[PDB]
């Protein structure tokens, strides 16, 4: 039963907007916006050979704060009717430096 978290729960502040992976070649921006309730906006990438739909986008929010709420709303749903998957747009770097012990 214990539970309980305490601000973002990560070594560095959140980010605004969310990354969502795991869309529908279909589902549009539009249905990815409302996903989130609380948003203002939303994106989504598209392939520039194809150029459809790639399957991902972002949801771009007025403050951390309400992307976070909104994070964990949709944490287990799906968008037309697939499961995706919301990380804070956050980059990595040239492969693996940052985060260490010694």
């Amino acid at each position: 039963g214990s539970s309980g978290s305490s601000g973002p729960n990560a070594r560095s502040q959140p980010s605004k907007t969310l990354f969502v992976k795991g869309l529908s070649e279909d589902t549009t921006e539009e249905t990815l916006k409302e996903s989130f309730d609380g948003s203002v906006r939303a994106r989504i990438v598209t392939d520039r050979e194809t150029g459809s739909s790639k399957g991902f986008g972002f949801v771009d929010f007025n403050s951390e704060e309400d992307a976070k709420a909104a994070k964990e709303a949709m944490e287990d749903g799906e968008i037309d009717g697939n499961k995706v998957t919301l990380d804070w747009a956050k980059p990595k770097g040239e492969g693996g430096s940052g985060p260490s012990s010694g």
